């Protein structure tokens, strides 16, 4: 074997954006995305580009001619990212590439080979909703450690759009720019910084949601909290004392995990709490 | 009657971007483009989203349940410009717009009322290849004679993207945008204006070619000539000596026109060069 194969915690609900996430920090000049079925391909082909992807499915319902185009966009760099079945998948007619990731494990550890032997390159698996023994068992099939490995921060994601936006400035020809040299130096001169930074967050897609770790939820903050003698009644009770909102609270390796809203600051006496 | 008419030329080539200079610099809130063909409105439709403008087509594959959220997204104000035929566009669940465009002018006058009908508000016809013929047929069909007006000039079109741009950037939350406040920060600090420029292009679309306004070619930029007996062969003769490249040359009112390249700077002594 000649690629790395990582497993990273996505809930099943904020995926869609930990996919996105993770092709902006990589930077993969092309990348296969493996769900399951014919209709997610297009599901989440659409929300790539809406996320500023350059992505398109294939699925099934392929005709040889619509088939081709894609593939030949793919490999030029035309399209960046493919998202794909395990059946639209075989065929001499499939490139290389950078990155695979199973957004959906596969249904069994031969479609995992066939999957990842596509790329040395890299393999990364999507798991959220506690699909931590299934993830264990395709090790077990596959005989393989996924070194686990965390979804890029919110911070590592700017860096990098930023970063493709900046290589993707530098390739503006000097006359399209040139053009609009009048308006980008009224901006300078009445100093209207705002203003780029919504230029910016337009580009850039702006705000993300405060997702729970626990259950991809919206509106939760998921936390780490460590305490002597700490039980969940406690823990929950020491949070309730404190007039806070408690959502999904589940057991930790040394604690437990509690979501608390977005906003709410935790300082309770002699209980430890960190995000995760 | 009680709505403007306008007839405005347009070479058959530069159409599809005549009617994007057009749809910026009016700025209307509900925009329906009628063309001749089934094919022609995705044609159109994929084309002004491509040049910025929120556009969605209308033909008659079109299903009673994939008609409806059109219409919805249109008026609401979701899709601001709507790209049929006359058969899609009849029934009493259309909307009422600011603005009809013509596309490819009325196949009987009858179907010139109903389209244009549906607005008081404004009518534009676009005609170029010469069908200036068809269009006052059209006019003594209808028995109304269209005031002829200029497409706008690119630097009218410019201020309208900017002034678009603008009324757009002032919709985003300082949530989204405050995201970004260190990068534009950073921008400003080392004064990449060049940068900045960059980044409006991306938006904007970057250089538009020059196009002949007798041929809706590229490569071309029309021009009125006047001068002493001028005819055709003289006008040439005379520019051809000052080694130039002619191209569509055709007769104009107190004058010829003439294409000569974009860049080529036009003095031949005796002979009055404006553009067009
Ligand atoms: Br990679
Ligand atoms: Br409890
Ligand atoms: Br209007
Ligand atoms: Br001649």
């Amino acid at each position: 074997v000649t690629y790395e194969e990582e497993a990273v915690p996505a809930p099943v609900r904020g995926r869609l954006e930990v996919l996105s996430d993770l092709l902006y920090v990589a930077s993969p000049d092309r990348a296969m995305v493996f769900t399951r079925t014919k209709a997610e391909t297009e599901e989440i082909a659409q929300g790539l580009l809406r996320l500023g992807h350059p992505a398109q499915a294939l699925h099934g319902d392929m005709s040889q001619g619509e088939r081709e185009r894609v593939m030949g966009a793919f490999r030029q760099g035309e399209v960046r990212v493919l998202v794909a079945t395990d059946v639209a998948a075989r065929g001499l007619d499939i490139p290389q590439v950078d990155l695979v990731v199973h957004y959906r494990m596969p249904d069994r550890a031969e479609a995992y080979q066939h999957r990842s032997g596509r790329t040395g390159g890299r393999v990364v698996l999507l798991y959220g909703p506690r699909e931590r023994r299934d993830v264990e068992a395709l090790e077990r099939a596959v005989g393989r450690r996924f070194k686990r490995v965390n979804p890029p921060t919110p911070e590592e994601v700017l860096e990098a759009k930023w970063r493709h936006l900046l290589a993707r400035l530098a390739r503006v020809p000097e006359k399209d720019y040139r053009l609009y040299q009048d308006f980008a130096g009224r901006l300078f001169a009445e100093g209207r910084v705002e203003v780029v930074a919504a230029l910016l967050a337009l580009l850039l897609g702006g705000a993300p949601a405060e997702r729970s770790l626990l259950t991809g939820e919206e509106g939760w903050r998921t936390y780490k909290a460590t305490g002597p003698r700490l039980s969940l009644p406690r823990l929950v009770a020491l949070l309730k004392g404190q007039g806070l909102e408690v959502g999904k609270v589940a057991e930790a390796e040394g604690g437990f995990y509690v979501d608390l809203r977005p906003e709410a600051r935790p300082e309770v006496a002699g209980l430890r709490l960190e995000p995760a």
